């Protein structure tokens, strides 16, 4: 078996190998990359996502989210308070303010220490899930706005034609902005490109050990666990690496820098934080190997997790028994 310790792999494709997305994902998996839950892909040196980022300040962040923490430094939840709309220019200015900026630090490890020590005592503002793309239409390779769609994958593999579309989303982050422990909707893959700015640190549990994370999470968030059988779909729970180590949960960590791709694999739980002002673009995608994960994915039926028009069709076709009760959560 390739990659039996489930280490995060880093790939360096040539421009020639960067021409066929599906075939490169298949290559990565041949080398065991999926076992970790997360891989990094460094694009060829000749590739660029677009010519410059000089004209992005007028993008609107219609609902910035203030991420308010509760709990203890190692084990907390965050709630997202809606703030008034601001442009990307306004947001970058706010991110760079004395109140919100990244503190002085030695290296990524000192900054990670400061994050886990101090996160709960601040409420950074996140511009998340903004439909859109920053790829130039003339970028032909690994353009997250031109991938083949999950609907077409289901059609090619399974023969069923469904409604729905699949488009990318932009994330504008600042110091301490946080993504809680989750897998993707319907345990899909995701791909994330860091377009500009400061890094993003990721933590990931191997898919083969996801249930161990869930068991710990039920113990650490006992009331949430009673209220919903898949409460990590709410995307509010944080657990530090120290706590994961104390409880024997296998995981890995890696820092993504501007100009690099990350791929998360089906049922790879991940969490992380941003080092300072940045902009990422991400989209879900599927392969043939995904199909059985889609059939087995947990679902939120307390109704908190509340998810897309397009995810309806996936649940209807892959999880017809759940469909009924699931749609009660979403209506
Ligand atoms: O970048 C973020 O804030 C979160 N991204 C993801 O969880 C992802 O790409 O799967
Ligand atoms: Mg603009
Ligand atoms: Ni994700
Ligand atoms: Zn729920």
């Amino acid at each position: 078996a390739q990659n039996p310790n489930c280490n995060i792999m880093i790939f360096h494709p040539t421009k020639e190998e960067f021409n066929d997305f599906d075939k490169y994902i298949a290559y990565m998996e041949s080398q065991g990359a999926h076992r970790a839950g997360l891989a990094k892909i460094i694009p060829p040196k000749e590739w660029k996502a677009r010519e410059t980022y000089d004209n992005i300040s007028e993008i609107l962040i219609a609902t910035p989210l203030q991420q308010v923490a509760s709990g203890r430094a190692g084990v907390f939840t965050q709630y997202h308070k809606k703030k008034k709309a601001m442009t990307v220019g306004e947001y970058r200015h706010l991110a760079n303010s004395k109140k919100y900026q990244t503190p002085p630090h030695q290296n990524f490890e000192d900054l990670e220490r400061k994050y886990w020590k101090n996160r709960i005592y601040n409420s950074p503002i996140y511009g998340a899930d903004i439909s859109g793309s920053l790829f130039d239409e003339n970028t032909k390779q690994w353009n997250l706005g031109h991938l083949g769609t999950i609907q077409d994958l289901l059609e090619k593999e399974c023969g069923v034609v469904i409604e729905g579309v699949n488009t990318p989303y932009l994330y504008f982050g600042m110091w301490k902005t946080t993504f809680a422990w989750h897998t993707e909707d319907m345990d899909l893959y995701s791909i994330n490109y860091l377009h500009l700015g400061e890094p993003k640190t990721w933590y990931v549990v191997p898919p083969e050990h996801g249930q161990r994370l869930e068991r710990l999470a039920r113990e650490l968030f006992p009331g949430s666990s009673r209220g919903c059988g898949a409460f990590l779909r709410h995307k509010v729970a944080l657990i530090s690496p120290t706590v994961l180590k104390e409880n024997g949960i296998p995981f890995n960590r890696i820092t993504q820098e501007a100009g690099e791709f990350m791929v998360t694999f089906p049922y790879g739980y991940h969490a992380g934080f941003n080092h300072g002002f940045n902009c990422a673009e991400a989209i879900n995608f599927a392969t043939p190997r995904w199909i059985d994960y889609g059939k087995m994915a947990s679902q939120c039926s307390c109704g908190e997790a509340r998810v897309t028009f397009s995810m309806d069709a996936f649940v209807r076709i892959l999880q017809p028994e759940r469909y009924d009760l699931w749609k009660r959560g979403q209506d």
